[PDB]
DNA sequence: TACGCC
C-alpha cells in the first residue's frame, strides 16, 4: 500500500524521485 | 524536482 521505493504513498515508481 | 530513475 504506497510507494515501495522510497516509502511514500501517493505513487509507486514514476512518480517517485527514485526509480 | 520527479521528469520511470531500473
Ligand atoms: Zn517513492
Amino acid at each position: 500500500k504506497g510507494c515501495w521505493k522510497c516509502g511514500k504513498e501517493g505513487h509507486q515508481m514514476k512518480d517517485c524521485t527514485e526509480r
